């Protein structure tokens, strides 16, 4: 139930999403990450931005101590936040994430976004006029610093997130490149299926990792409340009744059968355990084509605050 990455490491194809909005007590991340491991998740996706690495790491430590899993059974991902793109800041950011999680290494470290931000303590630096303070960083130099983190064993694998094809190409074409990104973690669901980006990643042996694969948490601060609700889609719901599954399980299985590694966030014990049932059934080829037809080029995360960023990834076709 893993895919082999282009550096030889293995990534479980179903991953547990750990992000919850700040209104959710931090203790919940601890509790639900334990439930996810108990349910059978082995890939756990976190990030400096999520303000939960300490709790996610404590969950992993607890399930190692009670004998459920060994460290080597768990695939843990963290992400370099955009205020840390300048190369001298990369390794200290990873070391801080490892200290918080009380891990010796991450299995995967990602550049969280190509949209570099002003360095400093604030995660969302804002100027006097309320505008996001962007930074300008040659992301190939960020990548070179990521490579030294893998050389040092702090990250078993390195990859990117929210890159478009042109941004990936800049890394792949970098002189003296030592390590390809093993993955590109991007928004991917039936309303935004990234088929062209997927085909490019496949042609380069880069894994596409899907986030918001169940339609996002629809946080009113970042997602239009009027956007359609993915799991209410009539085609997904009819396929769910056909297969005696659920719309969420159809959406997750869709990604698995097109070669995409899929994340699924749930803080609900019953839904966490349901999501591992993605391995219990298959969609037909005709089912897959029906889901392919749902694409609406719908990005659930769509704030104008970032559309002006010079590295905004959605100004390109793919
Ligand atoms: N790299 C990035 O920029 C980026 C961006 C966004 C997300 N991500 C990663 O991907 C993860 C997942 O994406 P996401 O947080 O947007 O959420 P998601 O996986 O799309 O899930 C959306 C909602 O679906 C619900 N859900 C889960 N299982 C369900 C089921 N079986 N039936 C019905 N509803 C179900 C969850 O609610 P309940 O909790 O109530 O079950 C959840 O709030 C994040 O947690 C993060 O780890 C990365
Ligand atoms: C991710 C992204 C990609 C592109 Br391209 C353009 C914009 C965005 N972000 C937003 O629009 C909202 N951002 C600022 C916060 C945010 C809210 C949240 O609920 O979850 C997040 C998760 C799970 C992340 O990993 C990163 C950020 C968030």
């Amino acid at each position: 139930q893993c895919v082999k990455l282009n550096d030889g490491h293995f990534m479980p194809v179903l991953g547990f999403g750990t992000y919850a909005p700040p209104e959710v007590p931090r203790s919940k991340a601890l509790e639900v990450t334990k439930l996810a491991i108990e349910a059978g998740f082995r890939h756990i996706d976190s990030a400096h931005l999520y303000n939960n690495e300490e709790q996610v790491g404590l969950a992993i430590r607890s399930k190692i101590a009670d004998g459920s899993v060994k460290r080597e059974d768990i695939f843990y991902t963290s992400k370099l936040w955009s205020t840390f793109h300048r190369p001298e800041l990369v390794r200290p950011a990873l070391e801080n994430s490892l200290k918080k999680a009380q891990l010796d290494y991450v299995d995967l470290y990602l550049i969280h976004s190509p949209m570099s931000l002003k360095p400093g303590e604030e995660l969302s630096p804002t100027d006097e006029n309320g505008k996001v303070i962007f930074d300008i960083v040659d992301l190939c130099t960020t990548w070179e610093a990521m490579e030294k983190c893998k050389d040092a064993g702090l990250a078993k694998s390195i990859g990117v997130s929210n890159f478009n094809r042109r941004q990936l190409e800049m890394i792949l074409n970098k002189p003296g490149l030592k390590y390809k990104p093993v993955c590109n973690q991007v928004e991917c669901h039936p309303y935004f299926n990234r088929s062209k980006l997927l085909d490019f990643c496949k042609s380069k042996d880069i894994v596409l990792v899907a986030y918001s694969a169940l339609g996002s948490q629809r946080d009113k601060r970042w997602v239009d409340p009027n956007s359609p609700v993915l799991l209410e889609d009539p085609v997904l719901c009819a396929l769910a009744k056909k297969h005696k599954r659920t719309p969420a399980l159809i959406a997750l299985r869709y990604q698995l059968q097109r070669g995409v590694v899929v994340l699924a966030k749930s803080y609900n014990e019953q839904r966490i355990r349901q999501n591992v049932q993605v391995f219990e059934f298959q969609l037909t080829a005709e089912d897959m084509k029906a889901i392919d037809g749902l694409d609406r080029n719908l990005h659930y995360f769509n704030s104008d605050s970032f559309a002006s960023h010079p590295n905004y990834p959605y100004s390109d076709e793919y």
